[PDB]
């Protein structure tokens, strides 16, 4: 079940303080990992973990949270997804978030080191769910190593948002 990625890019970053996805829900810690499709190693490991979660709990019809950037996103609007897979990972408890300093790991909560767009190594853990007969395999967030580089991925609201009322 458990994967330690190579380099990925973080987006929708809520690892330092928890956030409610939707109104009324429990606040959680979460982020999106964007994984280059070049990274067979990480994606195979994910595949294998997903398999194991399924094993331990009809496969071809198995719902999972590992998604295809090029297929699901418009990569001219959102180029961070170009040629990438992506996965939203969540944790009810606070993950450890660290960086390397003089070769040792220390915690950081600097918003300049931990931000949407930053590159990182992440540990996650896949597991089976079943919620109001919503069934499948998902992944929990464990910890993050921020590599303290990458351009900021800023929120941009959509047209329906900007223009929808009038």
């Amino acid at each position: 079940t458990k994967v330690i990625t190579n380099q990925v890019r973080l987006s929708f970053v809520h690892v330092l303080e928890p956030h409610a996805m939707e109104e009324g829900q429990e606040k959680k810690y979460s982020c999106m990992l964007i994984i280059p499709k070049d990274d067979k190693e990480t994606l195979k490991a994910m595949k294998e973990a997903i398999k194991t979660a399924y094993e331990g709990a009809k496969f071809e019809r198995l719902k999972t949270t590992l998604r295809d950037g090029d297929e699901e996103m418009d990569t001219e609007e959102r180029p961070e997804f170009e040629n990438a897979m992506f996965i939203n990972v969540s944790s009810k408890t606070k993950p450890q978030v660290v960086k390397r300093e003089d070769g040792v790991l220390v915690k950081t909560d600097d918003p300049d080191e931990v931000y949407s767009g930053v590159y990182a190594i992440a540990s996650i853990n896949f597991y089976a769910y079943s919620t109001a007969g919503n069934k499948g395999v998902t992944a929990g967030l464990n910890n993050i190593l921020t590599l303290c580089k990458g351009d900021f991925l800023g929120g941009r609201a959509n047209a329906e948002s900007d223009f929808g009322d009038l």
